[PDB]
């Protein structure tokens, strides 16, 4: 967790001054701003040592955790409904879930085969979608006009579950 | 707009069959699903010609339009409040706006100097932030525990307005 070699000198220096005596983890941390100032430039790499921030990661972050989201110019909602309601295309997986679940109903389309982001935007754009979310596992999720937000964080598209 | 050389053969072929006779732009487009099937693989590159989708872009998309958003593991809300309320750090620009404006109140921190995404996540993580949004202009926006969503789409951080 704590990087002793980098941080031992400066971190101890604050401790002698008696800063960073308050734990954020339970209750208010009155001293937190003061502790950060004493650390200064080393706060990002040493806040773990004083307990003010989480330890340097014990875990490998899934690629799916990142996603990149853009809102399409000039959405065409009528087109989006027409291709979804009817016998849906096999390459497309269609999910409707209640709107604001991710935080009437929100409908999204999950492309099957994994695709590049630039391809994903074009495919959503041809669909009339208001927005698209691109998972960094490369799963692509077009966002319907109804949906308030960016839609489900889940990588629900078949044939690209990589990262699970 | 329309790519005549790629699309003229197949697009005309649908027209003789009398598909793609319905405009999505105003009113319902009954024929839209049928038109897409006739186009098949060329729908992404030729939906513009039949009017079912927007013309290939006349505009250069700003880098800021893309952003990439991830939700931090183990947010520490008490830490985030402590460093924001008090005399804020100069490197940090702090914006509080009503919650659900982007779609009580949502508070975000806009880093001044432009930074890489990996740096942006670390800086937000040291801050206890629930989430961070990284603009592809490279502006970094930490997201407070209160905020429902990913916070303002605006690239409001000083000293990296590139793309405007």
């Amino acid at each position: 967790g704590c990087n002793k070699a980098l941080c031992a000198s400066d971190v101890s220096k604050c401790l002698i001054q008696e800063l960073c005596q308050c734990r954020p983890g339970e209750g208010n941390c009155s001293c937190c701003k003061e502790c950060m100032l004493c650390l200064g430039a080393l706060w990002d790499e040493c806040c773990d040592c004083v307990g003010m921030c989480n330890p340097r990661n014990y875990s490998d972050t899934p690629p799916t955790s990142k996603s990149t989201v853009e809102e399409l110019h000039e959405p065409i909602p009528s087109l989006f409904r027409a291709l979804t309601e009817g016998d849906t295309q096999l390459n497309w997986n269609i999910v409707s879930f209640p709107v604001a679940e991710e935080l009437h109903m929100c409908t999204v389309v999950y492309f099957d085969d994994c695709m590049s982001i630039h391809q994903c935007k074009i495919s959503c754009e041809s669909m009339g979608a208001s927005k698209y979310r691109w998972f960094h596992n490369a799963c692509c999720e077009c966002i319907g006009p109804e949906c308030i937000d960016y839609g489900s964080k889940t990588v629900k598209c078949m044939n690209c579950m990589f990262g699970t």
